[PDB]
Formats: structure tokens, C-alpha cells, sequence
């Protein structure tokens, strides 16, 4: 009773300022569920799970009830020119569905599940114990020249032999694998699905097999392994969209060790954000750290793993909407893109600070980027864009080229907007640029190639999809990727699930068609990751 | 712009729609009925159950659990309570049967949402009353600043500066509502006070008359404020912790300018699950590194917030035990001895090696305040704490160097008057150990304090009738917090009576245990915490 009188006083919170959420249009269970289904299928990507807004404006009841039924129906129908699709004019949704959507967004956002240690441990499985795994490579595959290709809609990945151009193994994974990363030893392949399911594959077994699996959230995109000297196969980190968090695991077994929330304050307005999605993650070579990108808040986190029991995190402020990125030629500066801010942030992994914020074109999408030595400007890092056809060249040498350090030194022009990946190699004199999401079929079905020994000359259009000889379907071409020795570039002809797809290989020295990989199992090929080039960050 | 970026994010979310739940199936209640219940909730239930009803000292009152219990179960539990900390709202006749029904219906609805409080709101509340350049260069008064006391006048929303030697009120200043604590800056010039409403006030003790130079509001609800104490950082930064929103804020220690706000929402130490309301508790400034040691309650984390580079903040998260509350330094100012009250443990944080040294098992609901340090004739240097759940006083060894066999062990135990204790106190020059019993259900015990002889710890305590000595008449007259003067010969107590009744500050001669003086004033409304300037600034306890 002592402890009851002790916590007996009134809260300092004014009850009048604590608000009841309602005044929404009545809808039955059948009507609400149909609407909720359309929301996660068509709208959550841009508006967020909690509707607080990401690429899209906030769709919370305070804002939507203010607009009213008619406004909302009209906006969902015609869309806007600033990136909001027309759901009615395009005939994607019916008048009835749009009315249900307008009604839905006026209600309190339904609550999604959380995912902590109990759920993570429950999903954790060690298929082959470390003690019972091989001691050496029991197969005769050229592992450094292997490719980890994502078979998207099939929820699988295929290991394609670089030299023979054949599928060696097809493995069951999580749904729609986003990326593939290698461990610092070059033995373990790590893949993560968008469903946040991670699979660890031992390339040393007679036939490459899965040794462990875990689910780190409801939705995720990135996975990474420790790369600092003395920490080979020590830790594995993964970043989640829902819940806004990241997880550090044991690099041998995938045992969940630490989970850290990314819910916090923004860099720009310094206000609370309930859904800061984790984007790109890159392992530092300078300090025993993981460089984690937190999107909506525009924060770059340096997560130290020297002591994972008492975690040290340095929160570097950058720019809103941090997405993808990669290392400069020297592997010290993390060049990441803050896409909706139309900027590229430079993170010094050595001095542990923001070196600069470089203004580029509309919606920069570098992937990991493309590094080469410019004849006039010295070492540069490049990126193409989704919002326009420009290619930005940024100086990456503060030591021997201060005049050009962190400056958008020059621009190149591609086929158009909708570009996703730019690529080059140390042993190559070519620069490749795709145009995957470009509204024109011909442009999206081809890639642009520049001559690094003559950047004044226009690019050469390579008819990648046409060379594949596939027939019907959108046949969008995505991601240029080189092999171990850098003499051939691979492309994915991403066609629909019920259609035929292929991987097209081009001879880098001659710009001619070298090979075409077709297989009935090659369903919806997206990302391709060459083992050597991924492990040693060769871009 | 356009169509390319629309297909790029055109794919479906990996989230299963079927798993995202719609909340309702709650009893229909009108606006007047909902607001009447919501009023009672924040007045009587929020402290223990939390603002979002996810549970703190109290169990979760989220729709999933309450709708499962049903209307009748809820009405019965709110009426009779339980023996595990849940009050009997109906049996005691505190709430009417009609109010209890409204409450039962209320907790079955989705918890209403409070506002957030970020930088726009903080800057809007930020005021510089006297600019640094316009402030004095020397002390413009004849006040004995080191021996001044900063007494909280709770319900009045004010503080009072009482001269240690004369026993008179020098100045009454308008502050935030119900000031929780007073802290001094490292220079000894500025007095920092924070209200439970999260309003901070910075007072210059060097002006003609001690006046306010700056103010700011760091949240909707708060408890702690602190200043940077590492060498080379005098008056550099001021930090404050909030209950709602779950956050802390770092400000300029000269102007109170908001620089950084950090969310404490995160994963727990025990279950490693997400918690949407981790309240900030005690904050203490490190002398070993340029850091602030912040306690995060519900998650049970002790954060080492480095302020060397305030633009790129570095935080080290140390796991301790759930329900971290109050604490203080050991005799050497190296080990932060903090209580995880509902876990019945005292955590030891090494501020030098930056790690958890131990988790000592103590009694029921430890409440140390800042604690009491003295050298035990047998066990060596110790740190003590009294309890709310029982009458025991735990003595914990704090010397790993010369007494490793006793380090981080509940070495011995002393017995007080009973439960409901809040503060234990001693001083270097003193051979006495004082312990209050503020919240003890018996009137006579709560109106008195216990005193132990440090020279002969085997002997039983002496009872000092503090409230009786005050001669105040009617009222609860609960006695709270023993605090010494700079010399260590006087021990002050607060006779915390009701706002409409008469209160007093009782001073005792430590050398003789006899009544020295009584401070009465019509402005001395609901006195609670008293902080001696020198003793607060230099952590003398
Ligand atoms: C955060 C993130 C990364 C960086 C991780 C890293 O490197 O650590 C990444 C990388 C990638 C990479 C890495 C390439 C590389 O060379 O590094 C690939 C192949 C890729 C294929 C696609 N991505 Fe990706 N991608 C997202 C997020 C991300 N993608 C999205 O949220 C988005 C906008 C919407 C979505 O529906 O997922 C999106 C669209 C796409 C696609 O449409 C692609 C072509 C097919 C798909 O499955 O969704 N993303
Ligand atoms: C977090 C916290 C601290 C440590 C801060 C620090 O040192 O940095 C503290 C310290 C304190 C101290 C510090 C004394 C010291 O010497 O260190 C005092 C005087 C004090 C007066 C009270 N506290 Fe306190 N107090 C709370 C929280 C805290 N109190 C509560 O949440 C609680 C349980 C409920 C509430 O109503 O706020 C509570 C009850 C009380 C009281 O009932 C007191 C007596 C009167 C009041 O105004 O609420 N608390
Ligand atoms: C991204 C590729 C989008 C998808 C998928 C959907 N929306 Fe969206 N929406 C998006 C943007 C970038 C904007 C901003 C518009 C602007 O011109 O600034 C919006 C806006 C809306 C709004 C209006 C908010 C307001 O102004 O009050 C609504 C009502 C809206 N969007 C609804 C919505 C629904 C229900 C969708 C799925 C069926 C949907 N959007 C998809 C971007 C994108
Ligand atoms: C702390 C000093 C309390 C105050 C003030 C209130 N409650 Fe509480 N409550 C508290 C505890 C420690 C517990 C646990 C009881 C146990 O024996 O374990 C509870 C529990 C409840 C519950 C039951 C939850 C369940 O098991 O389903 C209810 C319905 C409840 N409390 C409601 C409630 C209301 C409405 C109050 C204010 C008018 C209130 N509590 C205050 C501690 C404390
Ligand atoms: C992915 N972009
Ligand atoms: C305060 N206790």
C-alpha cells in the first residue's frame, strides 16, 4: 500500500490533448478486409504500413477526414503528376473499390505484428551443425566465378557456372530474394527474401546446401557479413522494413544475438517517425563496424561489433530517404543515395563522419555504383537516375585531387529515365547503363554502353532482349554484372512468370553476343551476383 | 515525377493483410462518457499502467486482454483490487460504481493518442530571458551560495531558496508545475530545476537577486535534468529526460538551446521484445569520460551518451535489469549504483571501464534516491539503500581494490521502522545515518525518521519525531528527504503537508540529535525536495 500511494499522483499529461480517433464512414468486416487487402497489395510500398508517409503524403485519419470522401475518391481515380498513379483512369480499380479505399484511409491504420527474439528464435534453424560441415571444398566448382541469380516469383535462387553457362543448383529460399552477399571467407553465400527470411549456403559441400535459416521480420531488403580483419564469418546483420529494425546474428549458425529498433527522430525536421525503414548495409574495412542506412530519418548508423553485448552506435546525420550505395575505388567512402532528396551522401568510414552531400539529378539510383579513373578529373564514382537520363560523375580523391573532391564533376546522357544500374570493371574500358523501368518498350529492353577511353562520344545501344529471342512479354532488362576476370557482362531479361526469360552474356572486348542462358527453371530472373566481384566489392 | 518511379514501387508489400488487425468490438460510449473516463485514467491510472496502456508497474490494459476478460471481470477487479499493488477503487469508495463501469468500457477501446514533442515544439517553448553577454561577470550579491538550499514548493509551481545559516527564505521563484529535482551546474553558478510537466528553468545565482536566465519544455511529462561534469566541459551541456514522449534532450548549457532529441523506444533487456513506452529515469554525469549516464526504465538499459561530438552522437547501450529508477555514485565517484526497483535489484555501472559490474539482490522495491556512503568498520567502503516494500536497509560493498571479497555483495542488513521508505542519508563529517518512511500507512511512522549510530551499528535506531517537533496541527504531515548543509552539522527534513494545511522544514543538530530550528512561511506550500548547493554540485552523500 506504500507503493500504491507512491505512484498515486496524477499524470502530467492533459487528458484533453489525448485524442479519440474516429468519425469515419461505417464499413462492415467484409468491406474493410477487401480494402485492407488492396492497401498492402497496391499502396503500402509508397505510403508505408502505418500510413505516416514515405514517398507518398501522410494518409492518417487527421489528414484524410479533412479532405473528405469526394476529394479522396477523385485523387485515387485521377492521381497526381508528382508520382501518384491513376487507379481509376487506368482501369486498375473499379468505382466501388476506390469508394472502399476512400472509406478505409479515414479509419485508424490497422496494427501490424511486432517481431522480437521469441519469434526470431522460433524461426531459427541450424540444418547442418558447424562441427558436421566440410573442412575443405568437397566439389570441383570454380566458386569465384559462380553467379547467384534470383528466381524472384519462384522463391528460389540458381547457381550458374560462369564458364559453362549452365545451372549447377536451384535452391529453395524466401519469397523474392532481393540481394546475395558473400562471407569474408568466400565460403558462405547469404541470401535474403523480401519476407525477411535468410538462407545461409555452404559452397564447400559436395553439392551446395543450406546450413541455416531465420526470419528477422515481416519485410526486409538487406543482409551483410563482417569484413574487418580478424572477423571472418563472425557476424551477420540484416535490415528490416517492418518492424523498423536490424538484427545482428552469429556468422556461423545465424543465432539471433541483438535486435535494435530504428524508430526515432528525423535528420531534417527532428520530429518523431514511427516507420524508419532500414535500407542498404555495408561492412566497414576501417573499423569493426556495420554502416546501416535508415531511410525516412536520413541516418547512417555505425554499429560496432567488437562487443555485441554492450553495443556502441554512432548516429551520423545525412539526408532524407537514404537507399542504396557502395564503396569508392579505395573502399573508404560510402557513397549512398538519398533518392527523393536528389542527393548523394559521402560517409568517411575512417574518420567516421559525413564528408559531403552532393547534388545530383532526379531520383538517383546507383545500386553499388561504378568506379573508374577519369582522364581529366582523376578517380570518380558514378550513378544513373530514375527521374532523368543523366549519369553523375563525382570525384572521390581528397588526397590527390582536392579540386574535384565531392563535386559533380561532369555528366553523361543515357537513353532516358527509369535507370536502375550502372556498371564497370577495373580490367574493362566500358560503362554499362540499363533502363528497366522506362515506359518505352525498346528502351527498357536495351542497355547503353559508353567508351571510357572516349567519353565525348555518344553511347551504343545493345539490343539485349532482342538477342535473347524470347517472343512475347515486357522483357525488361536489368542489372549489368561482370564475371571474375571482367571479360564478359551479364544481363537479366526479366520477363513475366508465365512467359519465357533469359540471362544474356556479352563479350566486353567486342560488344558482341557471347551466350544466352535459358532453362525452364529460370523464372523471373532479377539480381545476379558474381561470387568474387561481390565478396571483394569489385565495381 | 512520372511513371518510371511508379513501377519501381509498384510491387506488393510482403506484409500479409490477414495479419494486420482492425481494433474494436468495444462497448458503445458517448463523447461525454469517453471523456469522463479518459479524465479519471490520467488522474488515477496512468502512472502505473502507462500512457499507452502497454503496462509498467501495472499489467497491460490493451484491448486484446481487456475484451478477453469481459465487462464484469474488469468491473470486479477495479472495485476490489488485488494484493499485488492494484488499489481497491470501489471498496475504498474512491470511485463510484457508475465511474468503474465507464472505466471498464474505456479500457476496452483503443488507447487514445497523446501528442509528440519534437524540435519545432521545443524551440517554440525556448526562451532566453537574459543573454550571456548581459549576465554578470562576478557575484552581485552577498549570499553564501554554497550553503543555499533549493526547496521545491510542489503544488504552487515554485521553488524557494533558503539560506542555510539564517533559516530564512531569500527568494521564491515561479517555475514549472511540481518540480521534481534541483541540480547545479559544474561551476556552481547556475541552478537547474525541472517540473513534472517537462518545463526547465535555469537560474543565475550571481545576479543582484537570483533570477531566471532561460526556459524550455522538453516533453509533456519528465523527471530528470543534469549538467556536464567532465573536465574541460563546465556548463557546456544540459540534458533532460522525459516520460512522455519516451525521449531525452541535449541542450546548450549556457542558453538551453535544443540541439539533439533521441527516442528511447526500443527492445527490452529481459525478453528482447519491443516496448512503445520506455520512460527515462535517473541521469548522472560522468567524471571519467565525456558522457551522460541515462537510465531507461521499462527496457532496463543504461545508456552512455557521448557529447564530444554533439553533431554525430555516440551511444553505448548497457543491459542491466527491468525498472531502472534512481541512483547515485559510490564514495569514489566511479560506480553508478542504481535501483531496478520492481526487479528487487541494484545495478552497478562502472563509469571508467564502461560496463555492468554486477546486479546485487536486495529487498522488496529498493528506493535509494542517491544513496548513502560510509566506511563500515568490518566490511570497508559501502553504499546503502532503504526500501518501499519492507523495513530492511541493504549495505553493499563498493571497493574492488582493497575489499574484493565484499565487492558487489549485500554485505550486511539494518532494520528500520518499516516499509514506505524513500530516502537514506549520511555525510563524511557525520557519524549518523538517517532514514525516512514517507509512505508508511501508519501515521506516527511516516511523521518520524530513524537514526543509526555509524560508530555502533549493532544498536537499534533512535526515533526523531520530526512532524511533532514542527508543531503544525492537522494534516497527514508526511516527512520526506533528509539533506545536510555544507558543514555537515545540520540535517534538514520536509514536513510535506497538504496545500490548504500548514507545512514546515525541520532542522536537526547532527552532533546532538536535538531540534535546531523550524522554518515556517505562508509561501512554503507543499515542500518536498531540498537540495543543498555544495552537496548537490559535488555529489556529497
Ligand atoms: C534497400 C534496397 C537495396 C539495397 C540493399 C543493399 O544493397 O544492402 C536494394 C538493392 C537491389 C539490388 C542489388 C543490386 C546490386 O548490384 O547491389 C537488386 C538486384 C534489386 C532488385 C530490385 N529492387 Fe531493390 N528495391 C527496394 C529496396 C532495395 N533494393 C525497394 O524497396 C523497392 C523500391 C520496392 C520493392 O518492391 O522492393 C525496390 C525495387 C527493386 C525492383 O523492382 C527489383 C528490380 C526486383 C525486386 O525483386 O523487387 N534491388
Ligand atoms: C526518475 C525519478 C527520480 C530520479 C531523478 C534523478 O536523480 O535524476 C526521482 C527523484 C526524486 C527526488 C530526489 C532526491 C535526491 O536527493 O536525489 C525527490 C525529492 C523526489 C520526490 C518525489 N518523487 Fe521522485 N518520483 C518519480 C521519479 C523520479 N524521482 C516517479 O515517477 C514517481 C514514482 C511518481 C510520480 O508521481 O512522479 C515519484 C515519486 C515521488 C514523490 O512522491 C515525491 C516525494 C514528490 C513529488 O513531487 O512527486 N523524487
Ligand atoms: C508510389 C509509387 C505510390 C503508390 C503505389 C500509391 N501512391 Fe498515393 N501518393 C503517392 C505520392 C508520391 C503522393 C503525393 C502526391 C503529390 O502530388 O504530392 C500520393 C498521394 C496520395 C493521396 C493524397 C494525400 C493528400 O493530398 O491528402 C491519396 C489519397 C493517395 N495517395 C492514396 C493512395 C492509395 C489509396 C493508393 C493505393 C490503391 C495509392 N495512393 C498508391 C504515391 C503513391
Ligand atoms: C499502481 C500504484 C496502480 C494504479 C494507480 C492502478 N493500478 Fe491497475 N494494476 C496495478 C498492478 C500492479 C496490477 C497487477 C495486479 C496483480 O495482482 O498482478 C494492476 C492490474 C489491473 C487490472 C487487471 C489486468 C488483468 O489482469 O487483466 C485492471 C483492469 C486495472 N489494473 C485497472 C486499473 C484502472 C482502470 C485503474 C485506475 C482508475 C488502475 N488500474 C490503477 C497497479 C495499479
Ligand atoms: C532496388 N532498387
Ligand atoms: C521519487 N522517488
Amino acid at each position: 500500500k506504500a507503493a500504491e500511494q507512491y505512484q498515486g499522483a496524477a499524470s502530467a499529461v492533459d487528458p484533453a490533448h489525448v485524442v479519440r480517433t474516429n468519425g469515419a464512414p461505417d464499413m462492415s468486416e467484409s468491406e474493410f478486409n477487401e480494402a485492407k487487402q488492396i492497401y498492402f497489395q497496391r499502396c503500402a510500398g509508397c505510403h508505408g504500413v502505418l500510413r505516416k508517409g514515405a514517398t507518398g503524403k501522410p494518409l492518417t485519419p487527421d489528414i484524410t477526414q479533412q479532405r473528405g470522401q469526394q476529394y479522396l475518391e477523385a485523387l485515387i481515380t485521377y492521381g497526381t503528376p508528382l508520382g501518384m498513379p491513376n487507379w481509376g483512369s487506368s482501369g486498375e480499380l473499379s468505382k466501388e473499390q476506390i469508394t472502399l479505399m476512400a472509406k478505409y484511409i479515414q479509419h485508424t491504420p490497422p496494427q501490424p505484428p511486432e517481431w522480437g527474439m521469441p519469434e526470431m528464435r522460433e524461426s531459427w534453424k541450424v540444418l547442418v551443425k558447424p562441427e558436421d560441415r566440410p573442412k575443405k571444398q568437397l566439389n570441383d566448382l570454380d566458386l569465384p566465378n559462380l553467379f547467384s541469380v534470383t528466381l524472384r516469383d519462384a522463391g528460389q535462387i540458381a547457381l550458374v557456372d560462369g564458364d559453362s553457362k549452365k545451372i549447377v543448383k536451384v535452391i529453395d529460399t524466401g519469397y523474392a530474394v532481393h540481394i546475395s552477399r558473400m562471407s569474408a571467407s568466400g565460403r558462405y553465400l547469404l541470401v535474403i527474401g523480401r519476407d525477411a527470411r535468410i538462407d545461409m549456403i555452404d559452397l564447400w559441400a559436395k553439392e551446395p546446401t543450406k546450413v541455416a535459416e531465420i526470419k528477422i521480420g515481416i519485410e526486409a531488403r538487406s543482409v551483410e557479413s563482417s569484413k574487418f580483419k580478424g572477423y571472418e564469418d563472425r557476424y551477420t546483420i540484416a535490415g528490416a522494413y517492418w518492424p523498423p529494425q536490424f538484427a545482428i546474428m552469429d556468422g556461423e549458425t545465424l543465432e539471433p544475438k541483438q535486435i535494435v529498433s530504428t524508430r526515432g527522430m528525423t535528420v531534417d525536421t527532428q520530429t518523431y517517425h514511427p516507420e524508419p525503414r532500414v535500407a542498404a548495409i555495408i561492412a566497414s574495412h576501417e573499423h569493426p563496424e556495420f554502416i546501416v542506412n535508415v531511410k525516412e530519418t536520413g541516418k547512417v548508423l555505425l554499429v560496432n561489433y567488437k562487443d555485441i553485448d554492450n553495443l556502441t552506435v554512432t548516429s551520423i546525420g545525412a539526408a532524407p530517404f537514404l537507399h542504396d550505395g557502395g564503396w569508392d575505388s579505395s573502399h573508404r567512402y560510402f557513397m549512398t543515395a538519398a533518392n527523393n532528396s536528389n542527393k548523394v551522401a559521402v560517409i568517411d568510414s575512417k574518420d567516421r563522419r559525413l564528408s559531403a552531400l552532393v547534388d545530383v539529378g532526379k531520383t538517383p539510383h546507383p545500386g553499388r555504383g561504378a568506379n573508374f579513373v577519369h582522364p581529366k578529373y582523376g578517380p570518380v564514382w558514378s550513378t544513373s537516375h530514375l527521374g532523368d537520363g543523366s549519369i553523375s560523375l563525382i570525384g572521390t580523391d581528397p588526397k590527390n585531387h582536392p579540386q574535384y573532391a565531392w563535386k559533380k564533376v561532369a555528366e553523361l546522357q543515357g537513353q532516358g529515365g527509369g535507370s536502375l544500374f550502372i556498371k564497370t570493371h577495373p580490367k574493362s574500358s566500358h560503362l554499362y547503363v540499363d533502363t528497366t523501368f522506362n515506359p518505352d518498350a525498346r528502351i527498357s529492353q536495351s542497355v547503353a554502353v559508353f567508351d571510357l577511353k572516349n567519353l565525348d562520344a555518344k553511347y551504343q545501344v545493345l539490343p539485349i532482349a532482342e538477342w535473347a529471342d524470347l517472343g512475347e512479354g515486357a522483357k525488361r532488362v536489368v542489372q549489368p554484372e561482370y564475371n571474375k576476370r571482367g571479360d564478359e557482362v551479364w544481363f537479366s531479361v526479366w520477363n513475366g512468370k508465365n512467359d519465357s526469360s533469359a540471362l544474356v552474356v556479352v563479350d566486353d572486348k567486342t560488344l558482341k553476343l557471347k551466350a544466352v542462358v535459358k532453362d525452364p527453371r529460370l523464372i523471373t530472373p532479377t539480381g545476379k551476383f558474381n561470387v568474387y566481384n561481390t565478396q571483394h566489392d569489385v565495381y
